């Protein structure tokens, strides 16, 4: 009766929202188990997890910290659990008979990883991590139709929104990243909405001189480097829209990114009959792993109701792809497919995080994500799971080296 | 499979927008027959329509115009139809078996009873008669009860903005004017939108001498003159407050109503997690009137797609009771519960009737009802359908010569 979880990244920003409203919704009945917690590295703020929520698995993957994790432990009393690090934890959690569904809390190389041995192991997996399915969606499709039972649910707000306005009775005949999805769901077009980040309002030439300090401070909204950065130059957006084709099988040309600075609104939904239905609330991160963990129900919860006289006005408009040219880049990406969303998604985080640390300007960003696009040389797919996800490592490597180059060359 | 189709109330405002989005969804692929069509007494605009449509079944209210249908149908070539009348054609219409769906867009009398009849034959009722809902919702509540198969659908515009938020695996767990409604569907709380009518920024002052001709010119929306006055004083509102009550089982508490002035958003719902969906569209019966013959579906049609870029900003605000106090009397009598309601649509009808006369001022409509409802005193509800039928009739004849009385004392 109880759902049991697993939480990878349960430090992070999705995995103290997931265990925050877990802890709310487990007050008075044993709604959920939290049967794991795994961690890239933060040692002390896992054993301070552990001590309230005393899961059976404790995973850690970097191993330089697995002792200092085993002795910080040892002064919980009575308490036995079973500590494994690196990638053969994430395997042995993924793999256990008491966890229904499992939340990707984490990024990049873990985060891929994670994925795919959850679906291996036909768990339900509420994905967070976006760059995953920009990166490896034909080979997240293919590991789905080989295991059947496997469902993905997404957690990105945005993409919670687009599942919510579905109907369930029609997302229960299909599944995420299935051919057919928006058939079967009766899906003509999607409004993709986006805060327009902090220089929505810059003219070219003030956008020209930003820098990294004037996106990360004083946010509205506080959250991590990478994705402020992404949410700034809104190649976040960009990366929504790939994931977006991905998850709900849209075409790109029935994507619609839309600004709406309030971020109520937090996507739209029109059928095939013209009918646009939308999810809205607060900026929030909880309802979105809420219902990841309790699809296809709802439970209550204690959060503040949305009181829509108070916010009064809500407003949209069309960004300037001028101004975030990061944003045609990823279309232009999503429509080649093959491999150059892979390409997208590694050239950007080496610009990232050149704009991050001062190293380039705002518009060498797109600049350098262009350049690694038009070099790339597509590719034969490889049929076989094992050998299509070596080729989606070795062109991320290689993406990820010429945008080095290619900086380093115009440096 | 074709859906067969019956329209009560074919030359008006529900009926002529069905026959549209029929005509129009036909040319995409044949997916529905007009299988009957029926009129107060409108016998010219009905012959025109049977020319087009070609129903097996006319059917006319009005036995003195009987004789000139039979003989405008005679010119049509190839076309033998059964031609109805009164109250026992209604019937036939409803029993028989080559209809799947009625819509019901007749008032008063005619319009409950057609409902009536098409419940009792356990079809697919498609209902834009609020009116029916409000005065007779404990008769129509039984009935569903006796006939399981029977299912009103919702068709006024905000109803179905509700509806059309749900899940249908939910949904199809219960089914409107059930008790339980809600519960089962997890709905929290509604946000029920208005248009705020054409004297939503005048002061107490202004509201003291405002006329119908007020109310009536130059509208932003053209509509029937008893629906006009009820957007003006807001008791179209407080009627819908109670027809979501009746339809979904949501208490009056948890119904707030919205002043949304440029009706994109038709309703919201939010449910027991605090999210909230909302369904979006121009304003439009359409939508609302094709939901209804294609649930628990959707099919394609040719509408103009919503521009949210160019719509731009949305508004929403508190309406003032003070301002709108037919609001206040409707959640009163909502609140109170037995037949308050009946005598509250009632008085109202009077009300409404004796403003657009010129007859009463603004202040005088809340005036009339609120000693309506005063007098008013609870009645034992009959176990018995066909006895609680008359309860209703009876009650709600009381009520109107109740409303004349204390108009003409204090004339
Ligand atoms: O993709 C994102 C972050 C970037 C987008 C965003 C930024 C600011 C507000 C809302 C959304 P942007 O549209 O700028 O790319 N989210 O899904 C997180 C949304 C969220 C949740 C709780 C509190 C704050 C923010
Ligand atoms: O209840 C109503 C009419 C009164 C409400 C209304 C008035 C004006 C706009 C929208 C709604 P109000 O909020 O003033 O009581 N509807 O369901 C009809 C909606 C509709 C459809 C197509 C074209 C125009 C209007
Ligand atoms: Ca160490
Ligand atoms: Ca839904
Ligand atoms: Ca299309
Ligand atoms: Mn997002
Ligand atoms: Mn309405």
């Amino acid at each position: 009766k109880p759902i049991n979880v697993a939480i990878f990244g349960s430090t992070g920003s999705i995995g103290t929202n997931a265990l925050n409203i877990i802890r709310e919704c487990n007050k008075i009945e044993n709604v959920f188990n939290v049967k794991a917690l795994y961690v890239n590295k933060s040692v002390n703020e896992l054993y301070e997890q552990a001590r309230e929520f005393l899961p059976e698995y404790l995973c850690i993957h970097d191993k330089s910290v697995y002792e200092e994790l085993k002795e910080l432990v040892k002064n919980i009393k009575d308490y036995k659990p079973i500590i494994l690090c690196g990638d053969e934890g994430m395997k042995e959690i993924c793999s256990s008979n008491s966890i229904d569904k499992i939340v990707i809390g984490i990024d990049s190389f873990q985060g891929l990883y994670s994925t795919m041995y959850a679906i291996m192991n036909n768990k339900i997996v509420a994905l967070a991590n976006k760059e995953s399915i920009v990166s490896a969606g034909f080979f997240l499709k293919k590991l789905l139709n080989i295991h059947k039972n496997a469902k993905i649910i997404p957690v990105d707000s945005e993409h919670s929104a687009i599942f919510q306005c579905l109907d369930n009775n029609k997302v229960l005949k299909t599944k995420c990243l299935q051919d057919n999805f928006s058939k079967i769901n009766n899906i003509n077009k999607i409004f993709l909405c986006s805060s327009g980040g902090p220089f929505q309002n810059l003219t070219m030439d003030e956008l020209k001189n930003v820098t990294s300090e004037n996106a990360l401070k004083h946010p509205k909204w506080k959250m991590g480097k990478k994705i402020t950065i992404d949410s700034a130059t809104m190649m976040n957006k960009g990366l929504e829209v790939i994931e977006t084709h991905f998850l709900f099988d849209v075409d790109y040309n029935d994507i619609e990114v839309i600004v709406h600075k309030e971020c109520i609104i937090h996507s739209c939904v029109e059928f095939i009959d013209k009918s646009v239905i939308s999810q809205m609330y607060y900026p929030d991160m909880q309802i979105p792993i809420l219902y990841s963990l309790t699809w296809p129900d709802r439970i209550k919860t204690n959060l503040k109701p949305l009181d829509l006289a108070q916010v009064s006005t809500l407003t949209f408009h069309k960004p300037s792809l001028e101004h975030f040219p990061c944003i045609k880049l990823a279309y232009q990406a999503g429509i080649k497919g093959n491999f150059y969303p892979t390409v997208l998604n590694a050239s950007n985080e080496i610009a990232n995080n050149l704009f991050l640390n001062n190293k380039i300007k705002y518009f060498d960003i797109s600049s350098i994500i262009s350049q690694v696009l038009e070099s790339f040389n597509s590719q034969k797919v490889s049929e076989n799971s094992e050998d299509l996800m070596k080729q989606i490592l070795q062109i991320h490597s290689w993406a990820k080296d010429k945008a080095t180059d290619i900086y380093n060359k115009h440096n």
